[PDB]
C-alpha cells in the first residue's frame, strides 16, 4: 500500500535522499512509476490514516552538487510522464506569471499557480549548530536556478511548538533575499547566533494539523497558514522587482520535506505527514 494508491501523483516526480547507482545523486522516481506504487519504507510511505510519509535524515545523498541538504520531496511535473516534453524551460512541464510575455504563456503547461497543502511536521531534527538545528523547508516555488518561495517549519529542540517562516529570493542580481516571519521566528539565525527566542506561543506542535497555500498570481505572491479554528495568517509579496516574469523564467512547485541541517546526527530526522496536497494553474483554478 503506498502513497500512489490514494494520491493521485502523476503529475509529480520524487526524489529520495538514497543514492542507488554510486553516482553521488540521490535517486529520482518518475512521474510513471511514482503513480502506480513506489514506496521507500526510510523514506516515502503512506501512513495508517492516509498519509503520504516524507522522511529526510541528515546524513544522505543530494539531489544534485548544488545543494548541501537532504531531502524527501516531490517536483511538479505538468507533463504527467510524456517524455517528449522537456522537463526544463518554458514548456508543458512547467508554468509561468501571467505577468510573463504572452508568447511564453503559449508555450507553458499553465499561468499562474496555487499549491496547497495539509499536513503534519512530525518530527525535527534536534541535534546540529544552532542556526541550522530543528529546520526544515514544506513547500516551494522555484525557477530556472533561484527560488521564488522556500517555506519553513522550525522547532527549537528545547521549545514544545514550532515557528513558521518564508524566504522570497529575487534572481540574482534582482536584489537581497527577503525573509518574511508568519508565526514566531527564524532565529537563532546564522546572522546572530547568539540569539535566544522563547517559545512562541501562536506556535505549531509537532504533530498538529495545519494547512498552507502558497499562491503566485502576476507578480504577487501570497503565503496563507491555515489553522481549523483560527484565524488564518497571510502575508503579501510583491515580485515585480525580481525578474520572474522575464521571458525564458518557467516555474514549478515542490513539496515534502527538504532537511536543513547538516551538522546533527546522521540519523536525526524531519519528517511530516501530507493528507492532502494540490497544485493549480489557469484563471479558473
Amino acid at each position: 500500500p503506498a502513497p500512489g494508491d490514494k494520491f493521485e501523483l502523476s503529475g509529480w516526480s520524487l526524489s529520495v535522499p538514497v543514492d542507488s547507482d554510486n553516482d553521488g545523486k540521490a535517486d529520482q522516481i518518475k512521474e510513471k512509476t511514482l503513480a502506480a506504487g513506489y514506496r521507500n519504507s526510510d523514506f516515502f510511505t503512506l501512513s495508517d490514516a492516509g498519509g503520504m510519509v516524507f522522511k529526510a535524515p541528515i546524513s544522505g545523498a543530494k539531489t544534485s552538487k548544488n545543494t548541501t541538504y537532504t531531502r524527501s520531496e516531490l517536483r511538479e511535473m505538468l507533463r504527467k510522464g510524456d517524455t517528449s516534453i522537456a522537463t526544463q524551460g518554458v514548456s508543458r512541464n512547467n508554468w509561468v506569471l501571467s505577468s510573463a510575455p504572452l508568447s511564453e504563456q503559449k508555450k507553458a503547461g499553465g499561468v499562474d499557480g496555487t499549491l496547497e497543502a495539509t499536513l503534519s511536521v512530525d518530527h525535527v531534527t534536534t541535534t546540529g549548530v544552532n542556526w541550522q538545528v530543528g529546520r526544515v523547508i514544506i513547500g516551494q516555488i522555484h525557477a530556472n536556478n533561484d527560488e521564488p518561495i522556500r517555506l519553513y517549519y522550525r522547532k527549537l529542540p528545547h521549545h514544545q511548538k514550532g515557528s513558521v517562516y518564508f524566504a522570497h529570493e529575487p534572481r540574482k542580481g534582482f536584489g537581497d533575499e527577503q525573509w518574511y516571519e508568519m508565526i514566531g521566528t527564524l532565529q537563532p539565525s546564522h546572522g546572530n547566533q547568539t540569539a535566544a527566542p522563547t517559545e512562541p506561543e501562536a506556535g505549531i506542535a509537532l504533530g498538529e494539523t495545519f494547512s498552507y497555500r502558497i499562491d503566485a498570481t502576476g507578480n504577487k505572491l501570497t503565503v496563507t497558514l491555515m489553522r481549523e479554528g483560527r484565524p488564518d495568517v497571510v502575508k503579501t509579496v510583491d515580485m515585480s522587482k525580481s525578474g520572474y516574469s522575464e521571458a525564458g523564467q518557467y516555474l514549478y512547485f515542490k513539496a515534502g520535506v527538504y532537511n536543513q541541517n547538516k551538522t546533527g546526527k546522521p540519523d536525526d530526522y524531519v519528517q511530516a505527514t501530507f493528507y492532502r496536497l494540490k497544485a493549480t494553474h489557469g484563471a479558473q483554478r
